């Protein structure tokens, strides 16, 4: 499935090159700008545990998901991954626990030491 494809084929976008955040661009976006830290970012996403045992989508709530990049509003892997995306891009991310919820997890949704998968569409971003 998509998670295994990212394992095999994704780019390691971590600074440490520890394969903690792997990315495939699935649909190319437009322009040269990518979000800077502080920017207000608008996304649609679908996510799940690598193992399929829980799922989540912006669509569940009927509206884009909006966050400020780098303000600790989302997991580290999103701050790292979404900062690489262009407006209109769709990407897949596979994420090791050290860039998500770690050894503690976040019960009941996220177990300890969980690997996470997301599809993310970058709809728009704007400067603070
Ligand atoms: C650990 O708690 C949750 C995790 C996730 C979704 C949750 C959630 O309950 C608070 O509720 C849906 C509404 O929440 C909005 C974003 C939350 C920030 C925390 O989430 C994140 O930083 C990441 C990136 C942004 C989108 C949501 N995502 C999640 O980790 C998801 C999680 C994805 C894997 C499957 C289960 C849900």
């Amino acid at each position: 499935g998509a998670p295994a494809t990212v394992t095999e084929q994704g780019e390691d976008i971590t600074s440490k090159k520890d394969r903690g955040v792997l990315k495939i661009v699935k649909r190319v976006g437009n322009g040269e700008e990518t979000p800077m830290i502080g920017d207000k970012v608008y996304v649609h996403y679908k996510g799940k545990l690598s193992n399929g045992k829980k799922f989540d989508s912006s669509h569940d709530r009927n509206e884009p998901f909006v966050f400020s990049l780098g303000k600790g509003q989302v997991i580290k892997a999103w701050d790292i991954g979404v900062a690489t995306m262009k407006k209109g891009e769709i990407a897949h991310l596979l994420i090791k626990p050290e860039y998500a919820y770690g050894s503690a997890g976040s019960l009941p949704k996220i177990p300890s030491n969980a690997t996470l998968f997301f599809e993310i569409e970058l709809l728009d971003f704007k400067g603070e």
